[PDB]
């Protein structure tokens, strides 16, 4: 409905990540984070996440912009945070990462593709393995789990309840009503 | 869509939210935003969620469900036309005593739908996840209807069409709004 | 669509709602919102529902039907061009004495259409549901026309085209609006 | 489409309605709304319906036709470019003495087109309906042109192209507007 | 298709003709050629027409029908699997006393299907032709079954599925071939 | 297609030619070759041209027509199933007294179909050519049926469906072959 | 497909018939022809029907079923790879004591699949027909397995995968052929 | 492609069967027929199954596997190019001591692949079935290789590419055939 | 294709045509022809004529191993083009009996492929195609006399050779002059 509803929530420092993460969505979220820091460098931002994931580089545009700005960015999972979505949920300010009780969190390894000559396939494989090491290291730091446990637990699609995500260290609290 | 504000925005000003389509992430994110906005405008006055939906994404439905239970205002639910699948789940999720259907509205309940492709172990993970999702939906529907988990399981095995009056007998709504 | 307000929004200001397309959930949700808005503006003055529609979704049609019967104002119905299937059902649903057609407007009645694919038991569920839907439509049409259920069943077995005058003799409308 | 209001909205302010496309339900609903609005603004002053149309839906055309005959103002018709099929029917439907074409405008008359698929009895129902529709169009064209039903039937058997002057001799218009 | 001659050619040597597909002109021309060839080989010995067909072209079916009635040998008909529409017509066309179905074979009768597009008068010609075709099929079915034309008309209004035993009671076949 | 020689080659050995498909250049060239071959085998014995065809190319049809009239043997024609358009023209082209239809065979006559695209003068050339083609077909049909050119023109204006008996009354065939 | 005769034709010479694909009318007509041919060669010696099939048309399957029961020789059935749906029905239809599966072969039973679109009464006819077809399949499966109709109904409600040993315990086969 | 009998048929005369494609029902039915034919020609002499296959249908693979174990002759297996998935399963299924690979041939083992769409309970049935299929494949591979079920499970979790020499160390073959 | 068809008449003289892209179907046909010719006569030369843009590496290795396996020498003759696995099979003919006609083209390059899915699936596919390349390069080294390092460098991109250059490289033994 139409300020449109999202613009009115942005006035209260609420950003919606409510779709697949591509470059357009990431550029919108980065712009909103930068704008909110300029409006007030001290007050919390609320990043609400309902996303099946998407582009790793687009996800890292959002991740780095969160860590760059001065305000704490709270994260709240509603519905689902899968893949890069769950990475960004875990990237919220320490003590301010939440999920609502019936929200789902899914973690897994990065997906990609490579076509062409053996040496091109080698370059693409080395790059996606380095990307996975980078994602896993940051998830280790943000969850408190070892790199070896994160590697094993992301080998395949791993679905967590809100409560299990909290036990894992992906969030700090389940927001009960 | 006519203007007075477009018609939906004018109804939102009176705390009326329309769920009038298939439930996907875009629709859920719109409904969640409207619920949060209405709570900020007035944390005490009732909200009116009108439902004409064939259902859709279970996770999108749960974004709406958890946002309803999270906010302070009671959310009334009114079924007009049809509430099927996740649509009927959200109809049942309205504030106790304030779940309604108009007399010719249809309610349909059934088990979740999905897909799985790839290696045996990937199919196993997808099967375990959709069975756990069904247990979660059935448990909440049990709490909101007063029916046993075993009855909900049996009654959702296939497409199960209810009249407004049958939805009330089932405990999915509290009253049929007669004219 | 020209401006004066777009033309439809200007008509809505005079309590005129246009049903001028196929009936789907989006069209029904727009019409329901307009009916609720007009009731809130004035609970006593007539509303004018103008119908040029080939029909569409039965559940979407029932969202409109139940909203008409729910609100306090009389809803006049006027058929201009064509009212077929759920369109003719909604024409017959207007306030008693205030259902009209212009002289060359066409009214068509027929049984509901649908589909079913899959297992024998899924086809059985879909068949039972569409037969119950037809019984529901025929019962209400009987009440609104004064015709017996048996006559409506026979007369809707196939596409049945009526002139405005025949629709009036049938009891689908009260008057032909002559110039 | 330029601005001064878009150009069509500025013409509507001077009681000029453009029928400049294929006739479907959307176009008919727009024209009907404009006729009703112009009658509400002034029930006495002429309306100008300018026609450049290859025709289209018969029922949509009849929505326009009946709305013209219903309202109190005279509706002048002016053919610019082409009036074919239902377009030429609506050209002939203007107020007596106020139906015009510009000198190089084309008018085409022909019988209605359709289709029918399915069982023998469904094909029979569709054939009876389109023949009754043709009888209805031909009867009204007879009344508005002064030609006999037999002549209209023969002259519409195939595509029949008329000059502005021939349309006037036929009684489809009253005058060729000379510069 | 195996070899021994392909299997169908070996059966043709024993005066067995297979109608095992949809009836089109190619299938009909093959069957007509086989009937003529078998009559030339021996004008006295029975021919065996085995039918597993969902039907198809009425004119192609009548090529087969008239060729059966034309030649001197009796043509036995045996339904194996299904004889629907023109397939069931040809099953009923076998020599009196020599029309069979195996116990689980299905017979379906219904009215002819077709289509028509274009001008009202083209649709009228197509409708008249398919109604005359239906009268022709029903008259011959009346003669071959012993049922009245009125009963055949009513019983073919919609898809009518018969067991082998019901086909025999109806007079479409003379006997169920039991093992 | 079964073997005994394939079935068509065995019938050709008895001077039977099948025209059992749409007439295109390939079908015409096959039929012309068969007529020439049969004349070379025996210049005195009758040939039997069996026709089940919806028609097709006029020039391909005239390849067959002129080859029939050119060779010394009489060519009998037998309509089985349907002879439409150029098919019915070739049925009428059989030796006088030896043109037959089976009782339930259908005959259809109508004017030629075609197309034209491009400049006005190209469309004029294509229109003149198809009108001259129609004059040529109607003149020959007049000679073969005994009907006047004026009657053939009127009767072929639209699709005209004939029974075997009506085809005989028209002079398209000499006899209905009764069983 | 190699030569020695193609390999299938060489096996047919030893009274071995391959059902190694989806069951459609073409496959059924081939199998029916092979059964009839083998009975004519020797009315006493066993026939070997080897089955690796995901199923297919129920009427095509019944053409095969009835032809098996009709002929005098015992037809052994051997499941190699998979017998699903109509495939498992035909496996169960082999001569008593001569129905086999190899140890790793899979048998799957489930209810028939179909579809229906159109008017409520057409959907009702299609639903009644597929339910009657399922009763017919279940009755015969009851007779051939020794299981009750009610047990077969419950066990075929969804896809039910059996090992060779489970198929034997069920009564679908008599023995697992061990090496 | 080449003739001498096609080249494959000439090799079959020397008891050589070539599996050079994806394993589907058609390929499996051809291989099963060739194995049965060769056993009938000589129940004692070795058969040579040469394998270059990326795998395919598990049930089709098991048709071949069970037919190999059923017949009396030893079936040697020789991998040339690649044996992946069901291809490598069949390579391992050759007579003990007579399973070979040429030095540059690749062997790949991995878990079965599939898919499932629909209701939670349908996905559960499909998941249980593919997990049971994997247990069956792994048990037989354990028996034929000498590896534990737990090692086979771990080693097939993902695509596992082996050289000829590694396949021999694993127990999938007995020897690398050096030139 | 004229009439035995012409290819079957050449097969009667122990001539096999590899005249298309190499896939499993073509490899299975060539393997069958090699086995058939060995059964007809285990001593006389076979003539494998190659006009092929290459194709599947595993299909190519089915042909390669079948050539080395059978007892007869298999001569190779390049007519038109031998690219990729085509040029690998040209180099695989019996020592001293690998030929090209003077205007025939030979092209060598590294293997092509693809990989989709999880990081670990991409890793498995990359390791496999790199091992396949090491295997091709090692065999080409043995058959040409060039070092593995030179073959690696020379196959990094599409490398087009004349018949004479293919002979200097050791991919063939002689240019068949008229
Ligand atoms: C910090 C510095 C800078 O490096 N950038 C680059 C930049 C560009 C786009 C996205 C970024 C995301 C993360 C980090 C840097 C990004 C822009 C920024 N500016 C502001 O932040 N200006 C307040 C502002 C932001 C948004 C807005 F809408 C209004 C004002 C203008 C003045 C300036 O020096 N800077
Ligand atoms: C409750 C708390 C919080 O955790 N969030 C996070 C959040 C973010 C996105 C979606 C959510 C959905 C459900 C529950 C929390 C969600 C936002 C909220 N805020 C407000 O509600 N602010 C008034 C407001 C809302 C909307 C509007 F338009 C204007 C004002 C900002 C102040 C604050 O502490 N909170
Ligand atoms: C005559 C009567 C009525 O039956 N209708 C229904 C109607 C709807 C659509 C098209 C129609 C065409 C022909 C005839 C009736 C049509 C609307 C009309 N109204 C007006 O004309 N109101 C001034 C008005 C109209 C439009 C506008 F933009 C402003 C004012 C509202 C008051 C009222 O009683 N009526
Ligand atoms: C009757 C009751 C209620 O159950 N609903 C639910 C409802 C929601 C959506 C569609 C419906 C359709 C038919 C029937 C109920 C529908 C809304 C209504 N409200 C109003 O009608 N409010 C005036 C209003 C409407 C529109 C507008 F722009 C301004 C005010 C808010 C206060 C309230 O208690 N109610
Ligand atoms: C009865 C008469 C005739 O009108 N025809 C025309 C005809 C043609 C095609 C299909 C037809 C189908 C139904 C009825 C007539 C058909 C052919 C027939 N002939 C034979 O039957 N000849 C023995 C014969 C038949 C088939 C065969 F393979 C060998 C010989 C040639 C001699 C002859 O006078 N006649
Ligand atoms: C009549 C004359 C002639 O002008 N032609 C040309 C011709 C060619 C192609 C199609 C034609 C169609 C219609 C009319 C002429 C056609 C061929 C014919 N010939 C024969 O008929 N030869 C016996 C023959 C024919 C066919 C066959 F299979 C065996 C012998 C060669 C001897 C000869 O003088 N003639
Ligand atoms: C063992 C028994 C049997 O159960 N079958 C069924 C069967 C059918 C299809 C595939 C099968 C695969 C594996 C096992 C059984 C298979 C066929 C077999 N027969 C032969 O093997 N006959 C020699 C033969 C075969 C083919 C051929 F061309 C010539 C001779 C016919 C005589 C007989 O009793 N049997
Ligand atoms: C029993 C009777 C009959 O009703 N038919 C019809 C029929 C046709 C096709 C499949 C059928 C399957 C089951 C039952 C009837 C079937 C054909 C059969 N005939 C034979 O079986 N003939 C020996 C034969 C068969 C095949 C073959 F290649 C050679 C000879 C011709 C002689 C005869 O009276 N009959």
């Amino acid at each position: 409905p139409t300020y449109d509803i999202y613009s009115r929530l942005l006035k209260d420092r609420i950003i919606m990540l409510g779709s697949q993460i591509d470059d357009n969505v990431a550029n919108s979220i980065v712009s909103q984070l930068l704008f909110l820091q300029a409006q007030d460098s001290e007050k919390d931002i609320y990043l609400w996440i309902n996303s099946p994931g998407g582009s790793v580089t687009a996800g890292f545009a959002i991740y780095d912009t969160i860590q760059h700005i001065k305000p704490d960015v709270q994260t709240i999972c509603i519905g689902m945070a899968a893949s890069m979505g769950s990475f960004l949920l875990a990237a919220g300010a320490k003590g301010k990462r939440f999920a609502l009780p019936n929200a789902e969190v899914m973690i897994h390894q990065p997906l990609g593709g490579a076509q062409g000559q053996a040496t091109e396939i080698e370059i693409a494989a080395n790059h996606i393995l380095k990307t996975r090491e980078k994602l896993n290291r940051i998830l280790s730091e943000r969850t408190g789990q070892s790199i070896e446990k994160i590697q094993k637990d992301t080998d395949r699609d791993n679905f967590l309840t809100a409560e299990e995500a909290k036990e894992y260290g992906l969030i700090d609290e389940v927001m009960v009503p």
